[PDB]
């Protein structure tokens, strides 16, 4: 049974970059649905599996990836953010970033274009390629999770679905991404990096 | 050279079902981009084509379907709506609807579920299947246009991208669709039906 | 605990439309592999589901749809063929075919175009739409099963993967389609058709 | 005005790894069809583009990517093979392979897994990433061309469509992969590799 994780902070702790109304809706409504629906899909999948109904299992795939992916993605998203965040990472991660994308601004520039480049709903990701031993930037459609669909290990995620910024930034997604750099929780991203870096 | 079509009405003429702020943004910002970008893609496609650059042509496909589809879809969307709309269609169309989906509410119910069922960005469509001689309901991802990707002829379209309702209805898409029935321009939908019905 | 169905006839019971060699491999080799891989996949599934591992569940989807569908499709395919097969259906099924497609001949033309239409690996199908209550034609890529992927009840499927004819009919698929019509087991298609009518 | 490339060697210049029959058909028959269909498609294109017909442009996409890509892929494929082919690359290319993949052997293992990994029709590729400035491996479904679909510069492609081995190596693709390594024209791969380095 999956659970909606409590936020690591106040809904309005990311002001003015991401406002409280968006965080509240995002967490209490959007994320909450995914969790609920994921639980309903898993329950049904177990039923199909138990009676060897392959058709059922396959039909339930779109819902499981969507809601399951939604849950995975947002749970990480909350942790990637912080009220005292911003700035740049340090240590190995920063060296990895400089090494892999050139500089820190080059990193930002690449991830920004990857996120702005999403046509429709999706996410922008900074991930770790375990087989290449280096970092990597990717974009995922809708709620397709980074690791489950690409193998990469999620480090930092940027939700570019319109519900993630329209109320505040409206159509101008670029303003949304320039704004989000001020609340990245490099402390958590580093943790995720050092985590799979071994 | 493609052009952003003037609206057939006042940005606030669809109140309270679809508010003015959404219509203004939707038309002046979202639709306007698609048009602009479509023109830029077509220009570049002509260049690729002229010099036989197949790689270029293929790479430009995502942008052409997206922006081109965006343009097609919204241009129809504006016409499907009206301040004096609502109610139900009459004549053949209504008979076609009753014949094809049962009743009018059954029609609404089916199209509503098709639109609410869109995972991520997309549209809900009532179309005409020229080869089957009957009506048909379909959903399209992102900006993929009805006719260009399915062959069906668009009659009524329901934009379910979040920018189409989030500012007003927030996460509750169902409220958005129940609301939009009050502004359907059956007069234009009928025109489109009688148009391909011959 | 899915199992390999015994072929309904001898590996060469369909000469000369489809030689015993194509049947031999296609069944003994590839169908078996699909079943084996399927059981292996479902097992990894029960495991991941019990652990609440969503990422793993999503990662197992390509293998589950591909192997469970390959098993679904081919199991149906075998029963859709027969030595005494050929000609055309009688009763209700024929009536539905004339009504829904005009004539059994235009029908074959339809399915053939759908089947010959498949770019790459895939299947052409004659399925039944529970919703609309009538026959419908569809093409499915790779091993995506008709029902789990579209909800249509399969009645008659035509495997158009190159492995289903490339030996005998080489790169000319039409030759394969033209031939296969001589084998179709209309007795089975009718049973499937009747199972979903009332 | 795309044209059919003359094969670099005789249809049987690659015996016994790939018989002259597979080459014969694959080239004379299918590559030719891709070129012909491509020219036909581009023409319908210039037409639709001149008319400003976006719907038609979008409808022509499957045929354009499929036929222009089939032409792109196979043209490259031919040059990637050679009688005197086999063994391994020297100089920079080898160095990059060891560096980026560990060892030419793990490399082959990689490409093979990618190539054997393709479920359905497709291609396994050894392409170069301009961005990151190093080698990368990728798989493409059906005829989707590597560069137009991923932006990676193709260096070495391995056709894994059943028509490329089903005659000779039957349903066991590994056998085909294992064999093809004996033919690869590392002299060409190096030229392609060098063309995009500086
Ligand atoms: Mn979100
Ligand atoms: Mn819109
Ligand atoms: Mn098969
Ligand atoms: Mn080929």
């Amino acid at each position: 049974k999956h659970s909606l994780p409590d936020l690591p902070y106040d809904y309005g702790a990311l002001e003015p970059h991401i406002n409280a109304q968006i965080m509240q809706l995002h967490h209490s409504k959007q994320h909450a649905a995914y969790v609920n629906n994921l639980n309903v899909t898993e329950e049904k999948y177990q039923e199909a599996l138990a009676k060897g109904d392959v058709t059922a299992q396959i039909a339930l795939q779109p819902a499981l990836k969507f809601n399951g992916g939604g849950h995975i993605n947002h749970s990480i998203f909350w942790t990637n953010l912080s009220p005292n965040g911003g700035g740049e990472p340090k240590g190995e991660l920063l060296e990895a970033i400089k090494r892999d994308f050139g500089s820190f601004d080059k990193f930002k520039e690449k991830l920004t274009a990857a996120s702005v480049g999403v046509q429709g709903s999706g996410w922008g990701w900074l991930g770790f390629n375990k087989e290449r031993g280096h970092l990597q930037i990717a974009a995922c459609p809708n709620q397709d999770p980074l690791q489950g669909t690409t193998g990469l290990i999620p480090l930092l995620g940027i939700d570019v679905w319109e519900h993630a910024y329209y109320l505040q930034y409206k159509n101008v997604r670029p303003d949304y991404l320039k704004a989000i750099w001020n609340v990245i929780n490099w402390e958590n991203v580093t943790e995720r990096y050092m985590a799979c870096k071994k």
